[PDB]
């Protein structure tokens, strides 16, 4: 059972599908389909190295024998593949996890005059993509022969990578990795599929792509016309098949009329909304989209434009606010205390995934002071907690998130709690994330003690922290219960 | 009232240059005879690719400037500015003023050539590498010896070498013989860390880099002059940072870490802004640094154990300075 482990009623569906397959003699399918996530900064040559392989958003399908260096292998004749190139922005990662994470291969693009972001894009595929296979490709070798990376070291801190390093100019073998990431043990060949869901997914996909979207009634034609009848089962298919990033299906929205879409219309919708000029400050007025939209292939009617900020709102990409003015986190301005002893907390990510402050704004929004909202942060104040004040700002630079509050002391530590969690809540949507948090010391905010350390030494039964470059000495539990207790 | 470019070129030059003011007077500015010299080095070094002692005296002397500090003085500055390129280190009269493009796609070509993939410069393939892999740019067996000279005065290289030179900066990622005792473990973090950090620490210390013990990020160093100890410096992009663990008795140790920390700070120095901060590991766990000056704060204040609440464990904070620098 693959992870459509979700739902109890979801695991007897599976069974129960593979069980009348098994006993009308058919052997179990596989679903032979796998995304290819090309990443890199702007052009290191996602282009060029596609146009190698095939001989702002897109994707491109093509079969494995159209690829260059497969075309008479015969283990995956069958196989689909997958060229997604999202900005750096993972649109789908908050309503799609598994896209991400599940069916996927990372294909990191270096050159010699990109290296440096290197690590940055190391931890952004870690981050975002789980256990996903990841292949390195270092590009444009022409120029400069001796251009390499510490790959033991690299492979080592990222085992997915299981040595796929290449070295191309003016191919044939980055091919043979990503014949090795699809057979994965733990990608798609795992999952014995019966034959009905392989049919309806093809069924679903050629119309789909077609004609823009599916309607209750046509999807529900389709699973009939391939003896899927039991409701119950057709849900669990959708899906499965919406977990996969293959089609889509918002069971939250559930509407009859707009009921199963194509992934590349989707996607295309929302990237014109938040690269339009008329969202350039962050705020979007409803009355645009017509506009934006549609004359800023893919067209999009009324109905389909509502629909579609629904997805975002959906995505996470969004939130009203109620004038037929929405805000998008992403594309607001970058630029817009000190009462009492004000609480700060600071966390600090190996990697900061730019969508947390944006999420986070969206799970605050009822706090926010007077729009007093940002690119890099927000004021958020609780009647609920006396009217305490709290500024959550983020450094890029540092890849650090900081909370400062005002008020009364226990106002303070109670409130910290409520957006710690929330924060800590988003982080869980990505996988090996990896932060630490920290305290400045009283009297020298520049300092930092980590929670972890004063925690440790209040179980070691110590209540001094001495700072030795400082020449001062500092309360353990004093700085702590200023904190939670 | 000199330019900095004269200022940096050292006393003699500042006074060169007022004499140059001096003298014309009785007939950035300078004296009609620099331009006229200027002028005509720039013409004579786009027909020639490079001018001899004899050739530029020439040119000298029919602007007026007979005095060889004078004319020294005024081939630094204009070497200075890129205009025309001037080796006072170097001893060959025969490639004396250079042309800045001839020069440029000379070092461009061997840095990038196939041949030196992995920082081994074969000087016997210098031929091929300068001119098969415009005819302005042929390089013949003297010009191809001294473009090495002029890459060595740019610390680009040196010479291993029977016929090998080293490239650091080409140098593989990883190597084959890479080696691995209370071993002294010191690192330094930096804010930016220059490429060129790395190489140019491989050219100062060269002498003791004995096995071929070098990659792109790191160097193992092996001193006769420390009873064998054995250095070894990495460089770690992701952190920017340099580590530096020494194995050798403990008086060999810190003595050869005074003297590799000593070669990396004056490298250091010429960078304009560089922020360096210091740090050494706890013992057992190299993942956990702590900084020198914080150990150091400890000392003063007199204690002898450093307390991690991470990890619910005390170290001797004395033992762990003892292991980088003695007490004084």
């Amino acid at each position: 059972p693959e992870i459509v482990k979700q739902g109890k009623e979801a695991v007897r569906q599976y069974f129960q599908s593979i069980e009348e397959a098994r006993s009308k003699g058919e052997a179990l399918v596989h679903l032979q389909e796998i995304k290819v996530h090309l990443i890199g900064d702007g052009m290191a040559g996602k282009t060029s190295l596609l146009k190698q392989l095939i001989g702002g958003l897109n994707v491109v399908t093509k079969q494995a024998p159209n690829i260059k260096g497969l075309e008479n292998d015969d283990e995956l004749k069958e196989c689909l593949f997958h060229f997604w190139d999202f900005g750096g922005q993972e649109i789908m990662h908050a309503s799609h996890q598994f896209f991400m994470t599940r069916s996927s291969v990372y294909m990191l693009l270096l050159d010699s005059r990109t290296d440096s972001n290197k690590h940055y894009w190391l931890r952004h595929i870690e981050k975002y993509g789980g256990k996903s296979p990841v292949i390195v490709v270092m590009n444009k070798i022409d120029e400069n022969p001796s251009y390499n990376i510490e790959q033991k070291k690299i492979n080592e801190r990222f085992p997915a990578i299981e040595n796929r390093f290449h070295r191309i100019s003016c191919v044939e073998s980055i091919a043979k990795s990503l014949k090795s990431a699809v057979l994965h043990p733990d990608s798609i060949y795992g999952t014995p599929l019966a034959p009905s869901w392989i049919k309806v997914k093809e069924k679903l996909v050629e119309a789909t792509t077609a004609q823009r979207y599916l309607n209750r009634t046509e999807v529900e034609k389709i699973c009939n016309d391939s003896g899927i009848t039991d409701p119950g089962e057709r849900k669990t298919l959708l899906g499965y098949l919406n977990n996969l990033g293959i089609v889509l299906y918002f069971e939250a929205l559930d509407l009859s009329e707009i009921y199963v879409l194509d992934p590349h219309w989707v996607t295309i919708g929302v990237y014109r909304i938040i690269n339009s000029s008329k969202t350039k400050n962050g705020h979007l007025n409803t009355s645009a989209l017509g506009y934006i939209l549609n004359e800023e292939k893919f067209t999009y009617t009324l109905l389909e434009q509502r629909y579609l900020l629904d997805i975002m709102k959906q995505f996470e990409l969004c939130y009203d606010e109620g004038k037929g003015l929405f805000i998008i986190p992403s594309n607001l301005p970058t630029q817009i205390i000190t009462e009492g002893e004000p609480l700060r907390f600071i966390m600090k990510y190996d990697y900061l995934p730019s969508t947390i402050i944006p999420r986070l704004m969206i799970a605050m929004q009822h706090q926010i002071l007077d729009r007093m909202q940002w690119r890099y942060g927000m004021v958020l104040k609780s009647q609920d907690h006396e009217g305490a004040l709290a500024k959550v700002v983020a450094e890029t630079k540092d890849s650090t998130i900081t909370i400062a509050i005002q008020g009364e002391p226990r106002c303070k530590r109670e409130y910290l709690s409520i957006i710690w969690y929330e924060i800590k809540k988003i982080n869980a949507n990505f996988t090996n994330l990896d932060v630490k948090e920290f305290i400045p010391l009283p009297g020298h905010p520049d300092e930092l003690v980590e929670y972890k350390e004063l925690l440790g030494l209040e179980k070691m039964g110590r209540d001094r922290y001495v700072s030795g470059k400082l020449e001062k000495v500092f309360s353990v539990s004093k700085m702590l219960d200023s904190v939670i207790s």
